[PDB]
This record gives C-alpha cells, sequence and structure tokens, in this order.
RNA sequence: UUUUUU
RNA sequence: UUUUUU
RNA sequence: UUUUUU
C-alpha cells in the first residue's frame, strides 16, 4: 500500500514531546487565596504562567477544600502527567499577600510589582467554585467566537437564575469581565481540562456550582465538531444489519472524502472519552476534521441534516458551501417526503390508521416549514447584526 | 535486473555523513535569554552558526520550560543524532549579555562585536513560544516562495486573531519583520524539524502557542509534494480488490512514469511519519519525486484531479504542463459526467428517487462550474498582480 | 568459448594500483583557514598538488565541523582507502598564513612565493559550505563541458534564489569565477567524489548547503550516460514475465551491440550505488559505454526515447548518428500511434468512455508535437549560437 | 477536398455534426466494400 | 569526449 | 525549485 | 478557525 504515504503522521502513537511543572501550594488559608485570586482576576490584569498554578489553585480548591496532595492523586493528575504536565507541593508558611505565593526569578518581579499596586479587599465572599461555574459557562461556544460565547453565557446566566441555582455578582454580569475571562479561558487549557474532567466525571454529589458545571460541559459535548455529528448522525446510516452510505453520498469525490473522514475518526477516538470535547482542548487529531479538508462531505452532510432538524438551519457556513448545502437540503427533503410516504403501506395499518397517520404527517411538515422559515429569518436579522 | 542500474543510488541505507554539535546552555534566566534572543531576531541581525543554538535554546525553554537536560533524552534529540546532530550541555554561571552565551573563535568576534552594539530592553514581554508559533506560522507555504508565505501567513494571523488565541505583536506584522523570519526558517534545518516535531506528536495539553504550532503542521503536511497527493488519490485509483490505474494514465510513457513513481515513493516512505514534510525538511528522496522528472504523470494527475476539486484549478503550473493539464482536466469532466449519470441505476432506486438524485447532480455540477470559474479568475488576478 | 577472449580485460577484479596520501590538518582556526582556501581560490591561483589537501580541508570542515579524525573514521574515507587514497593527520600549532599548512619540498616552494604575494583579507563571510554548495551546482553537465556547465549553473543560480536558500557573492556570479571553479572540479576527484557522498547519503539534517547539494547530486544522476537511460528504459522493455527487445532492434549487429552492452553493464554496476555518476567520476567502465562502440543501438535507443518525451529532441549527436536517430524516431511515432489506438478495446470500456479518451489522446499528440516542435527550434537558435 | 467538405455538410445536415455516428450509418456501411471509408480526425481549433 | 530536461 | 485550499 | 439548538 502506496496509499498509506497519506496517512504518515497523522494517528502516531502517544509521546511526551514536553515538560510543563505548574507549582501548587499548601497552605492554610486556601479560601482566602482563592479570593484573591478571583480579584486579581476581577482587576483585568493578565496572569503571565501563573495563570496555571493559580487557577489550578481555584480547582484545587473547590474539588478537594484546598488540600493539593490529594489532587495530586487524583485522576485528572494522572491524565495530565503522561502529557507532560506536572504539580510540585510547595508548602506555604505565612500569606498576607498573593505575591507570596509567585517566586523570584525572570519575569515574576514584573507581574509582582503590578499585583502589589493593587489593592485587595479583605473577606471577600466570593468563592472559587462560584468563579469556576462561571468559566464554565464559557465551554459551550467557546470554539465559535467572543461574541457567541458572551450571548450564550447571558443566556445560561438567566436560566441559571430562574432555577434559584446560583447568584452571580452583578459586576460580573459586565461585558468587560466576560472579555477578561474569555481570554482566560481560551489560552489556558489545564482549567478546561479540569472543568470537563469534574463535568463528565461526578457521578453523584453536585452542589449548585458542580451542577451548573456538570450542565455547561454536557451543553459542551462535540461543539466544533459540527461536521462528525451531521456526518455520523445522518451520510454514515446506522442500519440493523450494517452501515448504508447515504444516497447523496455516491459522488467518487465524496467516497475519497468518506474514507479520509473515517481515518480521521479513528484518529479522534483515540481521545477516548474526550474526543467530545477535542475542538475546545485542541486536541491532537481535531485539524484533521476541519471544513476544507472535506468540502463536499461538509456542505453535503449539513444540507441532508439541515432537511431534518428545524434548528440546525441557523448554522453558517462559508461562502462556498452555502450554495451546495441548500441543493443537499432540498434533495434530502424531497427524499425524506418520498420515504414518509413510501413506508407507511409497509407498515400493518388500516385505512383509517393510515389515514390518520398520514394527517399527522402532514402537519408535522407544516410545523417543520414554519419552525425553519423562522430560524432562518433570525440567522437573518444575526448577519444584519454583522452587516 | 539490468534495469537496476537505473535504481542505484536512490534507496541508500541510513548512514551519518556529518557531525554537528549544537552547545546548548544550562543557565538560571532562560526566559530573559530568550527574550534577548527574540530580540535579536527582530532587529534584523543575520546569526551566524549561532542560529542552531538560540533557536534550539527557544525550542528548550517551550518545550521543556528551560531544562536542556530533558531535551537531550527528548525524542527529538534522539532522532536528530544518528542523522548526525549532537547536543552539548554548557553550564553558564551568570549572563549578563547575550554575548556571553556565544563562545571565543574565528568567526565569533565578528558577530560577538554586533550583538554588543545592539542596545536590549530588559524585560521584554514576549515569551519563547509566542515566537515558535509565529515562526510555525510560515511553515505552510514555505517551500512555495517568500509572498505566498507572507500572504498565508497574515492570513493565519487574521485567523488566529478572531479565534482570541493570540496577540502577536503590531511590529511583527511588518512585512520586513516577515523577511527576516522567513530567511532564518528557511535556512535552518533544526528549527523546522523541531517545530514539525512538538506539532505532530503533542498529543494533549496544548496551550495557544502549541495550539497554533499543531495547527500550522497541520496545514504543513504534503506542502510542496501536491504531486504525491494528486497521483496517489486520482491516477493510482484504490479498489475494495486491488488497485486500478486511471483511465488517463495506459500511455507506455506513462506506465514508466508510474514505475519510477512508485521507487520514488518507496524512497518517500522511508522517512516515516516525517514523509509529508519532506520537501520542507528536504529530506533525502525529494528530489526524485520533482515535475520534470515526471512531466506526463505531473500534468495527467494535477488535470484528473482539477477535475473534482474547485480549488485546485488554481494550481499554477510551468509553460509544458499546461495544455496537458487542460486536456485532461476537460477528458476527466467528461468521464465523471458518465461515471455519474452511469451507476444510478446500478443502486437500486425508485423513479422519483433518481430523479430527485440526477437533480441534485446537476445542481452539484452547476455549483462546481462556479466554483472553478471563480477560482480561475482569482489565479487570473494574481498573475496580473504579478504580470 | 573463445568468444570470452573480446571480453578480457573489461571487468577485472578490484586491486590497488596506486598510492595517495593527502594531509589533513587538526587546527584550531578551521573556519579561517577555509576562508584562505576559498580566497585563493578565488584569486584564479592554481593549487599544484595541494588543490586535494585544501578541498578535503574544506568537506570536512563543512561536514565535521573541523574534525578531521571524525573524517578519517567516516564511509567516505573507508571507500577512498581500498582505492589507493589515504589522508594523514597532522596537528599544526599555529596557523597565521595559509602558507603554514603546506610543507617544505620540492615544487612547494613555487606555490609558497605565490601565495605569500596574496594579501588576505581577515574575517570573510563565506563559509565553506558555501563553496562546497556553489562546486556542487556545476556537477549536474560538467561532462557535457564548460559553457553548458556554466548555463546550467546560472539557471540553479535563479532557482536557489527565489527558493530563498542562499545568497552567493556577486563577484561569485562573473564569468571567470566560474572558469576557475569548473577547472578546478574537473581536475579534482575527491572534491568530486565527496559531494556525491554527502549529497547521496544524507538522510536528513540538510542546512541551506546540504539541500543544495543534494539537489545537485540527484540532477547529476547519470550524466553523460544518456545511453544507459535510453537503452534500459526504451530498447530493452521491461515487462511483467521477462525483457523484450524493442521491434526496432532486431538487426543482426544490434544483436551484437546488445550483447556487448550488456557487459558493459555488469561493468557498470559492478560500481554499486556509483554507477550514475561514473562518467562524473571517471570510473573504470565507463569508456567501455560510449557512443561509438555502439553506433546503431545509440542512435536506434536515442531516437526511440526522442519519440515520447519532447526534451531528449534537445539532444545532440554526431554528424553520422543523426539520420538513424530520426529514421527511428518516425518509425517509433508511426508505432506508438499503432500501439495507442490498438489496445483502447484491449480494456472494457464504453462506446463512450472509449470516445473521450481517443479525443484526448489526440489532444495529447498534439501538444507533444506543439513541444517537440519548439525543442527542436531552441536547439536550432543554440546551433545558430554556435553557427 | 470536395469529398471531404460535402461529406462534412452532408454529416452535419445528418447526425448534427458527430462523424462518428456517420461511419455507424448504412451509408458508410454500403460504401465500403465499394473501396470507400472515413477517418475520424479530431481537430482542436478551427478558426480558418 | 560528452551533448536534453530535471 | 515550488505553485490550490486548508 | 469555528458558526445551530441544547
Amino acid at each position: 500500500e502506496l496509499h498509506g504515504i497519506l496517512s504518515l503522521g497523522l494517528n502516531v502513537d502517544h509521546t511526551i514531546v514536553r515538560k510543563k511543572s505548574i507549582p501548587l501550594f499548601e497552605i492554610g488559608n486556601s479560601d482566602q487565596v482563592c479570593n484573591w485570586i478571583i480579584q486579581i482576576i476581577e482587576a483585568g490584569v493578565d496572569l503571565q504562567e501563573v495563570a496555571d498554578s493559580f487557577l489550578t489553585m481555584l480547582c484545587v480548591n473547590h474539588a478537594y477544600q484546598g488540600d493539593p496532595n490529594l489532587f495530586l492523586e487524583s485522576p485528572a493528575a494522572h491524565y495530565l502527567k503522561g502529557h507532560g504536565i506536572h504539580f510540585e507541593i510547595q508548602h506555604r508558611d505565612n500569606v498576607d499577600h498573593i505575591t507570596d505565593l509567585l517566586g523570584v526569578g525572570s519575569r515574576d518581579k514584573s507581574l509582582r510589582k503590578t499585583l502589589s499596586a493593587l489593592e485587595f479587599e479583605p473577606g471577600g465572599t466570593t468563592t472559587a467554585g462560584m468563579f469556576l461555574s462561571f468559566a464554565s459557562l464559557f465551554l459551550p461556544k467557546l470554539v465559535v467566537g467572543e461574541r457567541a460565547c458572551l450571548e450564550k453565557v447571558q443566556r445560561q446566566i438567566q436560566i441559571h437564575a430562574e432555577q434559584g441555582l446560583i447568584q452571580y455578582p452583578t459586576q460580573w454580569q459586565s461585558v468587560g469581565h466576560m472579555m477578561v475571562v474569555f481570554r482566560l479561558i481560551r489560552v489556558n487549557f489545564v482549567l478546561k481540562f479540569l472543568l470537563v474532567h469534574q463535568g463528565m466525571h461526578m457521578m453523584a454529589g453536585h452542589d449548585a456550582n458542580d451542577a451548573i458545571i456538570a450542565n455547561s460541559i454536557s451543553q459542551t459535548r462535540f461543539s466544533g465538531l459540527l461536521i462528525v455529528k451531521t456526518v455520523l448522525e445522518h451520510i454514515l446510516q446506522k442500519t440493523e444489519a450494517g452501515v448504508q452510505l447515504h444516497p447523496l453520498a455516491r459522488t467518487s469525490k465524496v467516497k475519497g472524502e468518506l474514507l479520509a473522514f473515517k481515518s480521521a475518526l479513528e484518529a479522534l477516538a483515540s481521545h477516548r472519552e474526550y474526543a467530545p470535547f477535542a475542538r475546545l482542548l485542541n486536541l491532537s487529531g481535531v485539524n484533521n476534521l476541519e471544513h476544507g479538508l472535506y468540502p463536499q462531505l461538509s456542505a453535503i452532510a449539513l444540507g441532508v441534516a439541515t432537511a431534518h432538524g428545524s434548528t440546525l438551519a441557523g448554522v453558517n457556513v462559508s461562502e462556498q458551501y452555502q450554495q451546495l448545502r441548500e441543493a443537499a437540503t432540498e434533495a434530502e427533503k424531497q427524499l425524506q417526503q418520498h420515504s414518509e410516504m413510501r413506508e407507511l403501506e409497509t407498515l400493518g395499518l388500516d385505512e383509517q390508521e393510515r389515514k390518520i397517520l398520514a394527517t399527522f404527517h402532514s402537519r408535522k411538515n407544516e410545523i417543520n416549514i414554519q419552525q425553519t422559515s423562522s430560524i432562518l429569518a433570525i440567522r437573518k436579522e444575526r448577519l444584519r447584526k454583522l452587516t
């Protein structure tokens, strides 16, 4: 097989190509230090190389009440090492200021003077879990962009307020504070991974913050991987016997698209139980799953998927997938109509029952037209906002 | 076999024909030294024989936080040695100036006076990882040339800015700074290999810079090797049973082209998991894969590939592949039309489903004509810019 | 077999009939000495018996950073000895002038006064690797002659400038400097062999100069041995089952030509992995492969090859191969036409597919006529330049 | 060339311009067997 | 003596 | 020498 | 680069 040359360097074995060591502090006033960290986040000051340390401090405070040794024995730390990420316990005796935690060295003097410039206020009420839940609110639609993330965050804040779960400070609702939090989450990997791990792997015991985190992790599944969802749910049909390819996916080019897409999916499934969050966590083979490696397959799959759900009509694409998308949409609409009225007879039903079901199917179809057209109008409003 | 005489000296065994030793420095202020290195890069001063040392210093700072011993035990250093490239740890006690690192010797006095001429500024914010990601931005379309590389770099900077991942200094956006970075990357092998290794082999844990590097490595796959892609995806067709040769590739000359191309591909696949980056890294048997050893096969394969994807219509060729390229393009367009309407009947489908699918295939064909013509017009604009 | 008497003295066993010893110097300022060597090359002064010493010094500086002991343990030195070529390490304590390296003796006083006449300039920027790459530029088309070599050198300098790989001094671009470099390469064997060895056997790690050297070595394959290429690719056809002789090669004389040519090819393949560079390196049985031992076979093979590639129409021959060359060219053109339209039916194809392929084959044939006629016109221009 | 161009006109009239259909036509079947044959030669560009 | 393109 | 899109 | 709803 010389066609293996095309797949060289895609699904490589696991090797560690880095060495990162995040200092974790065994202190007495863990809550007080975490409040200081939240306050420096609120101040807008960027954390240089200490973002990992302080955000992992917040995560350890939330999950383990402030005992970093338990975290070093946790499965999250077990996963992170083996990818080159390690943690040090350093006992701190007295911590009067947040600058005691950061050590002396090059480029830490630059941060230390700024942090000593900030004047904190003692006994802040905001806990680390509150910040972790607020940060988790950003995980859905984070790969989409800043504004979409902020819009989803405001919506989900409303939702969680009307459940009575949480009460975020009104200064967190500001646009700028969300700007700084979005930047902090986007750049930092360990915070996102820890949020994902605690959301996924907590079987019970959720407090308000854990409930919010788990909900946002569940909503973050396959964010940035709509191509995987559309292809695997519609184009690669799943039958009782085997796997049929969609009627619209018979083109000679689309067959090659399918084989390459499969190879990329073997690459993705190597990140077991973390593949849904690959684009969020920027895992290895996520660039192998893109719109542009698979133009025909992407447009056709999204068009076929749009023909079923009225909400997928709001998905935007580049200039070059639009026409093939709606061509596939109308093709699949007509095919679904034909399949609709074709297998009623295959079921044993009276004239009366089939008659009622035909009325129901027509009614459902018009409801779907209502909804798809409404979503299209809302999307047109969104683009008009962009204009 | 006397025909083996033609293949003598092509796929030779692995032997080490060189001895290179890059000094790596175990220092205290690794970040400070790396900032000095980035500043001397920004100054435009060319690094004579120390480019390898300082760029590997930047890579060690990024990957291993500044511990070169871990790098000497890394698999990248394991690969490099055995190709004749070794590293020395030399502990430096005090480093007040960047000139302390470079040792006394012939032709180093020339560089030392220039580096002492430059006046640095303390506490530069730019980290080594930022420079590594910016340098990685150049890897796609680096073998193409300087302007195409710079254009891709600007595009990808825009893309990475709108994700919120990174924020490059505005002085890096200048044309001249990209000129110096392009020159530095083009001449230096170890920097490119280290970027390729960290992009390929990092399974998880990506920060912003690692995400950018991995994305650009994934985009750099088979850059400069479009002939391999076109031939192996279209001319050497892959069936369930065996390997069919394309109908357009039956000529007696093209058969010899195919055998020679195969031999070159056994040469290429010897660089396992690095064959995609052969032209970038200038590996052994990459000159055996060229347009000019395989004129008929190159033109025919690119023409056949252009008949499928609308984006491949933008690929330029020499004066002598153009006519055969479009001849093959029209031949494959007509053949794909005939195959298109020929295997609809081979599938069990109703009159209705086949009718809908024929409408879909026609619609797809006109979309493809739109896109190919647009790409051709854009290419005409590009040549007009050249004029 | 009395016909063995004709082959006596052609494929003889390996014996050493010489004793050459090149002094190699273990010095401190290897780069400084190599710059002096490059400057004496630039001065145009001919090197008497020291050309081998200084050029091997440059090669050792390039490959091994200046440690000749590593070179003496290198496989290139292993190959050279056993052919009668050895090296001495002589440690030099202080080298203020290039004349310190050359020892006192007969005919070295003549060179020493001239080298002391030349006034060097300290700290020359030109490295040994740059000179080695520039010298390697001459290897393709070196056996052809001086002007063709210089033309190829200028073309390849342009090519390597537009890649951004290298920047040769503008004083090297002069015609006279290329004259001196051509003479130096032509006379000297060890320089050419070392360039060939490093180009062939370096699997990875190429810097700019190594990339240039490897490219020119790959382009130098079978330079001066077009007869081997033409015969083995066309006249001695390679089938799945066995070896067919070309229809044009059935003459009773051409059969003897084929047997003698085979014997010469067993002679050539004895130089394993170096047979492609036999005429360049003037290996043992290269005079047994000539135009003049095989007049009929040479002319017929080149004519048959010209019928396939449009570029081989530019190959010149003596007064006496021309008419047989074009006679074979037209014979093979008609035969290829007949074979062309004869095996379309042998493949299972529709009327439509065969029709399209016939259009494609006609279009390809007219493109080939365009290209062959253009090459013929360019060749006519070349002869007019000679006139 | 009178035969060539007039048969070109006849092929254009009867078969819309596809000479292969004419070579499979019964008129061409009759003509050959009387010694009259036709060659398809594809022309790429015809400005004159 | 070699003659092309790479 | 490479030439597209990613 | 991602673009929906959750």
